[PDB]
């Protein structure tokens, strides 16, 4: 019944050979504009936020430079166009805000490490699941028998974000199920809850629903069944890369990091996992290999959209009477301060790297985000270019220095008392949607199957019709439940309640939804 | 400088008159450096785009999936992105539109990292095709699936980055590695048969590439290819099209013309490749593939190439002969086989937007043929258009950028750009050498024909900084660090004028170091 209005059409924007006069330019860029103004007011599908005015006054001005934030953010280099003193201020603050230790010091080695990303949170999860890769099995560091010592073995939930399957294949790091197929075919230690079967899962199960099966279930990784897995794995001599969701795709469910930690811990120290010598090369002379001293697993936070609001919800969490709230859900303790005692190795600081997404909570004109480790990790780089005059530590070349700009005019226009803020109006509009749709429900007698992980930012519901998908951006994702039979579909969508989503906003598309002709059958 | 304390940012948030404070000195700072940067390789004029685009800032544009599907997030550009895709194509003799029941149709898109994505796209794309992944679908040998990857010390360090993230192996480790003794080059310093690490780039006046013209030794890549090829190995080469230091183009016609006949010898044009084997029959599944992949790396050149090479094809209705050939390089170099059948020779082409063309972040173009497209790692529901791309979200305001330069230049407005910036570098090389006659000092000018590099001697840290010019030193002996010599180069960009280069010639005439040079 709704209208999504018009497309763009190809035929404006095409190049010829001997350029646009002005007035056709200037046609085609308006009918962008009145395009993504249109669209953006109605997005409310994805966790991106759509509401920037003041940064654009603010900085429209940058716009005429070619700024390169070219080489490792802790040196200038030779391009001097670059605002790598505003990036290390974006980096400091969220390095206090994830408990890092600050300043950045090379020769401090639990001092943090990071940089800005030019794409999104791809490629901090590239980034790394590449330096785990490069640091679990022996490759040279910066700073100064067993055969499955150096093959690093990655686990994640189910609900994790298809980059991971990219960077995996990427970076050519197998995954406990391709591992368990290929070496351990028969022996898997968990038992499929619909067959009944011994087969290896493609990835770590997340919590059932009220179904019995993961597609009705919050999104988090179940804690056992990744704890059954990293043993038997771990007991056959494999160092391990864990990532967890803090922040999910389709459900922003929030994997329980300390209670990872807390269960998985003991079962490195039990294998010789919190401190093991590593080889990394050898030379010809009577003796030949050198060694190192490692950590044999690496454990990273996803954190593309929950490392920007995690924080200040926590804050919250700590002080309710100061803040004037206390958060219904519990979101888990994830960043650099996390550290557990051992048996025999003193405290553990159990996290390794986190990713964080600028286009997602705070919103940015384009992808941007951080990836963040500390000094210890950092792998000597691919090769030494004289000619960046800046060591090549990052996944990008050339790098966005643009991006830096955008967060840090973010960050400098709200106190962590207004982050609070955003966090707490979104998770109250979280749950009035989800009380609205059930009442929608009762009043015209549809099913809606309205679903919200506790502590989410987002409410999953029935697909409604193109038309209404198409005007409001909304996500949709099609589960079976039960896996491997077809008939069993159900298509969902979801809304992400943004800083940038209002009552309003909720109540328009609501009231489009209560006509919609899917909806209403 | 910048100060970091004017940045810091507290719990409690900066208040207006600070943030406005530390925005100005920000552009302050990037206004002064904008303006004399002469020794990178980025065009640093756009006004008219920034006038143009700023209204686009309040978007959280998302051109996330593959560029010829709108997917579920709306506010995108991928109607402009395909446009500026399609002006390239056309630009690269590529077969458009992009059809996916056309195999010889152009794929690429639009860069979110500038084109080190694209570079690491092409090699990862290359990997999987060569090693026998299962392609995109559609509307004996023991070395057979090991690839070995091949290009010239002149070569970006985007390439050794991409090598080591995707476990791809180049000559020299699989030549230590399998081929100890048995390396068919003999090294010019040493005389022994050691494997070098990179196929060596042509020699200078010294017999040695450090001042050399930057340009791939074809003899000794085609000598190298050989090698691998006759042991059955795939091969991916990639060749500079504007290289990074020395602004090289190596000749990638001639690169071509000698490595067909060795791949036709070592069946690398047809081959079988095993992609799995049937779900019930454990029975190698076939289909056929060439058995290489020629990328060119055209991050700077890909952008001007197409332009001059216009010119000289006809150059009195340009007005212009440009006095360098510039090779054939893109995707209608088409050479006759053995049978008297053609074959297309070029894969992909990378090319960077913040080079030739100007952006304010980086950003460019991966290009290659629905044919060699790889099938997606993976088949998610949520972001509705296909996982195509080595970013995830992508940048969709780089398309405006690029389609708002592309709008306001014709081809001969394109074709005048890069005529200025090669008339300008050969006018810079002649006044550095004018300047040693007349102050009795050695500045080691050089430029390569065509480049519009010119490298010399590295003045003083202040002038370098003044004018962003970037360092290089070299080895005059490889090996030998008594031998070392401190370079910098010249980048003669469409925002570089003769002004410019007038005002940094007068300093680089009181320099200290230039003048004090022993
Ligand atoms: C379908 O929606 C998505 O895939 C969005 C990107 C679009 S909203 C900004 N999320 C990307 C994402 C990513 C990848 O981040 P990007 O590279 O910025 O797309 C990594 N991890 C998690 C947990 C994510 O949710
Ligand atoms: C010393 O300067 C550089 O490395 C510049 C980037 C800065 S100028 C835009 N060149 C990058 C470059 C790259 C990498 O491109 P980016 O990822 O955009 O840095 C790839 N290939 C060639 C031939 C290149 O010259």
């Amino acid at each position: 019944a709704v209208d999504p209005g018009p497309e763009l059409d190809g035929g404006d924007f095409a190049l010829p050979e001997g350029g646009l006069d002005d007035d056709r330019r200037l046609r085609a860029l308006d009918a962008v504009d009145e395009y993504l103004t249109r669209k953006r007011k109605h997005l409310v599908g994805y966790q991106a936020t759509q509401d920037m005015q003041g940064t654009a006054l603010d900085l429209a001005r940058f716009m005429p430079n070619n700024i390169n934030n070219l080489g490792d953010p802790f040196q200038s280099g030779g391009y001097k166009p670059n605002t790598k003193v505003v990036e290390r201020a974006v980096l400091d603050y969220y390095a206090k805000l994830w408990h890092a230790e600050r300043p950045h010091d090379p020769a401090d080695p639990e001092s943090y490490w990071g940089y800005m990303l030019s794409m999104g949170s791809t490629e901090g999860n590239m980034y790394a699941l590449w330096n785990a890769r490069d640091y679990l099995s022996g490759k040279a560091l910066i700073q100064p028998r067993n055969p499955n010592a150096h093959h690093p073995v990655a686990f994640y939930s189910e609900d994790t974000h298809y980059s991971f399957a990219k960077a995996v294949a990427v970076l050519g790091v197998e995954t406990f199920h391709a591992v368990g197929l290929e070496k351990y075919a028969d022996e898997c230690p968990l038992v499929d809850p619909v067959t009944g079967l011994r087969t290896w899962p493609t990835e770590v199960p997340s919590r059932p629903g009220p179904s019995g099966l993961s597609w009705d279930g919050p999104g988090e990784i179940d804690v056992d069944a990744l704890a059954v897995l990293v043993e038997f794995f771990a007991a056959k001599g494999h160092p391990v890369f864990v990532n967890l969701n803090l922040g999910s795709t389709f459900k922003g469910a929030h994997d329980d990091v300390r209670a990872v930690c807390e269960r998985l811990l003991p079962i490195f120290e039990r294998h010789g996992l919190v401190q093991r010598e590593v080889v990394y090369g050898s030379c010809p002379q009577t003796g030949r290999p050198l060694v190192d001293v490692r950590r044999g697993f690496w454990i990273h936070v996803d954190g593309a959209l929950g490392a920007g609001y995690a924080p200040f919800l926590r804050l919250a969490a700590e002080d309710p009477e100061g803040y004037g709230w206390t958060p219904e859900a519990e979101l888990p303790e994830f960043d650099f301060g996390l550290r557990l005692p051992t048996a025999g190795h003193g405290e553990v600081d159990m996290v390794s790297s986190i990713a964080m997404s600028g286009h997602k909570w705070a919103g940015a004109p384009w992808p941007c985000g951080i990836y963040m480790t500390k000094v210890k990790y950092q792998i000597s780089p691919p090769s030494q270019p004289d000619y960046i005059g800046a060591p090549d530590t990052t996944f990008a070349g050339s790098r966005n220095g643009f991006s830096p700009l955008i967060l840090w005019d973010h960050l400098s226009r709200y106190s962590y008392r207004d982050q609070v803020e955003r966090i707490r109006e979104a998770q109250e509009l979280a749950a009035y949607l989800e009380r609205r749709l059930t009442a929608m429900e009762r009043e015209l007698g549809v099913e809606l199957w309205p679903a919200r992980t506790p502590g989410a930012v987002t409410v999953r519901f029935r697909k409604p019709s193109a038309e209404l998908v198409a005007k409001w951006s909304l996500s949709s994702q099609d589960v079976l439940m039960v896996p491997g039979d077809e008939t069993t579909r159900r298509s969902y969508v979801h809304v992400f309640v943004m800083p940038s989503v209002d009552r309003a906003k909720l109540d328009a598309l609501l009231a489009e939804l209560a006509e919609d002709p899917v909806i209403l059958g």
